[PDB]
């Protein structure tokens, strides 16, 4: 009995009519004393319908371009479901019913089958679109992943950037492609048989291009602020809808498999129905098979089993391995120990915080619930993603590290690869790329001013504002062909098959998932019906024989998989092998 809010009769922004009868342009203010919305350059006034509600309807089909003009002053519409001219420009109209989607047979992916590949639009290829992207499919579709995760879309100002200031939520950021162009990427990936997932960003809109504000204050709080501006009003109907509204967007008349919701502890509402539950009982009206999944770092199973989210980004299991191959302890590495007992508790675990004392100082409290509802695919894993590359002040790669090996990474591939939770590998990470991460955007004037300076205070740290540094970020596909790129790839290929195939690593109940170490080696073991395999990692400086692990069963005999492809079954230091 939960009804959907949304209705496309009334919905916000510019809609086509049925019958070619042209267009229905509808806002909200709460403040505007005069209405009217300028198309292809001709001001009509619009009619006032109570409650600030203010509709229209014209004669002119998809590809005219407007704006609303509240009180004199032409504004964009928050609601553009395309912006070419930028976030300050005016919006073009978008039937979303015009596209030859070929995708009937494709009805959506399960958390417990992905491994997802997170991909930057714009540094993914040279040309940085969707048409160059969807290029790459039938190759990320050999190398065995089956999400891609993409990071976000929403227009934001400037001519590159990571996504995280969208400010006009509707509208996909016009250097990436058309509308057209990210359909054909999404109809491209479903007809390969890969799911596609979005990053959006619920928690606060970019410094430049938002002008919600302009049509109602209301959709914002003084209580509390986003990292760029007020925090956004989720006590607010209409701020709700303008979320939820989204969501429903990119899932309906995009396609899209799934959402990753950023930053969800800053989703504030202290409403009855919190806005993560809405968003979940809003995306499930649809009728499909679309997942949401929450970047929280709160260590709270509360999200899936009351919000009803199917799963969360958990790093955990990548500050415990990061530490163990780095010993690094800036900002929140000092959290962890690392080393072979310390990563065999978080796997057991699924996050190591559940109620303890977080020590992080700046940041003291207890962290964390006890994680026992939790299932395996619930919990997102990975040893590398867009945040734990970029927040470093040069971005580099895991690899990249000081005192990192190619050897541990490659190790640490194979515990991510063969564990029961959901694995996220970060575009590159395949090949060990040459390129690091960096953090780039390309705001005007005295914000642009101001970003490049709050970056040199925060940590030579590249210059977040300069061309260079979005450059340098980019692919180099060409490296992968050889030399330890090229072994890096067979490996993870040889993970994604064994994970694909071994009816073993099929298991997705942390039931029959142990863990333990002898020394610096970890284990991991896994029983099923189908059998045994364990994992051994020797996070040691020496050669271990597998025969000299003390472990509280047998070890099995068959060697399935060796990281640096040795014979027999013994670790080189940082080393992995899967037996069974
Ligand atoms: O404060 C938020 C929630 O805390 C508890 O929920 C967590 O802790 C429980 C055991 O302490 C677990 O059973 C549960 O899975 C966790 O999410 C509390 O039980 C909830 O009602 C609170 O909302
Ligand atoms: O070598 C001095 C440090 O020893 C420990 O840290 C190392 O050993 C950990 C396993 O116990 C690894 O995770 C870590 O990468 C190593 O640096 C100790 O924890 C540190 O506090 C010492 O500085
Ligand atoms: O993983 C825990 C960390 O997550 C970060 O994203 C939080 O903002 C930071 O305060 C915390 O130390
Ligand atoms: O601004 C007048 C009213 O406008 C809309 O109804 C909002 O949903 C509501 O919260 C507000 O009180
Ligand atoms: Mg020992």
């Amino acid at each position: 009995s939960f009804q959907t809010q949304h209705d496309p009769r009334t919905r916000l922004g510019a809609t086509p009519l049925p019958g070619g009868a042209g267009t229905r342009f509808r806002l909200w203010t709460s403040t505007a004393r005069t209405v009217a919305v300028r198309v292809n350059g001709t001001e009509h006034v619009m009619t006032s319908l109570g409650g600030g509600i203010y509709e229209l309807e014209l004669p002119v089909g998809p590809g005219a371009r407007y704006l609303f003009v509240l009180d004199g002053v032409p504004t964009p519409d928050p609601y553009a479901r395309f912006l070419p001219d930028g976030v300050h420009g005016e919006a073009e109209v978008v039937d979303f019913g015009t596209f030859d989607w070929t995708d009937a047979d494709w009805h959506g992916i399960k958390l417990a089958d992905c491994v997802f590949y997170e991909v930057h639009v714009g540094t993914f290829t040279p040309e940085g679109t969707y048409r160059a992207a969807a290029e790459k499919l039938p190759y990320l579709k050999e190398l065995g992943v089956t999400a891609i995760q993409v990071m976000p879309l929403a227009a934001f100002d400037g001519q590159r950037g990571w996504g995280y200031d969208g400010a006009a939520f509707y509208a996909p950021y016009a250097p990436y492609g058309r509308p057209e162009d990210l359909m054909a990427l999404v109809d491209a990936a479903h007809r390969l048989g890969l799911g596609v997932f979005l990053d959006v960003v619920y928690n606060h809109f970019g410094p430049s291009g938002n002008y919600l504000s302009s049509y109602a204050p209301s959709y914002f709080t003084d209580r509390f602020s986003s990292a760029w501006g007020m925090g956004l009003d989720y006590a607010e109907p209409h701020m709700r809808r303008y979320v939820t509204g989204n969501a429903r967007m990119w899932l309906r008349d995009y396609h899209f498999d799934g959402l990753r919701l950023d930053a969800t502890p800053y989703m504030t509402d202290d409403s009855e129905t919190h806005i993560l539950t809405e968003l979940a009982q809003e995306i499930h009206e649809l009728g499909g098979t679309h997942l949401l999944l929450a970047e929280d770092h709160r260590n709270l199973p509360d999200l899936v089993t009351v919000n009803h989210l199917d799963g969360i980004w958990t790093d955990d299991f990548h500050h415990e391995t990061r530490v163990t191959l780095t010993g690094e302890q800036e900002g929140y590495y000092a959290g962890y120990r690392g080393g072979a007992e310390a990563l065999a508790y978080t796997i057991r675990r699924g996050w190591r915080y559940e109620g303890q004392f977080w020590a992080v100082k700046g940041e003291e409290h207890e962290r964390g619930h006890p994680s026992d509802a939790l299932e395996a695919p619930n919990f997102v894993y990975c040893i590398q993603n867009h945040d734990q590359i970029g927040n470093r002040p040069l971005g580099e790669r895991l690899h990249q590290s000081d005192g990192v090996t190619l050897h541990e990474y490659r190790g640490a591939a194979a515990l991510l690869l063969t564990l029961p939770m959901t694995p996220l590998l970060f575009q590159g990470q395949e090949w060990a790329a040459s390129t690091p991460f960096q953090f780039f955007s390309d705001h005007a004037g005295e914000l642009g001013q101001a970003v490049s300076e709050g970056r040199k205070k925060e940590f030579d740290v590249p210059d977040p504002q300069a061309e260079q540094t979005f450059l340098n970020s980019k692919l180099n596909w060409a490296e992968r062909e050889g030399g330890e790129h090229a072994r890096t790839l067979r490996l993870y290929r040889d993970l994604l098959r064994l994970r694909r195939e071994d009816p073993v690593l099929h298991n997705r109940q942390r039931e029959n998932l142990t863990t333990g170490h002898d020394g610096d080696v970890l284990w991991v073991r896994t029983v099923t019906g189908a059998g045994e395999r364990v994992l051994l990692w020797n996070l040691g400086q020496d050669t271990r024989a597998v025969a000299e692990v003390k472990l509280p069963f047998t070890v099995p005999r068959r060697l399935l998989l060796h990281t640096e492809g040795r014979e027999d079954l013994t670790l080189g230091a940082g080393e992995a092998v899967l037996v069974g």
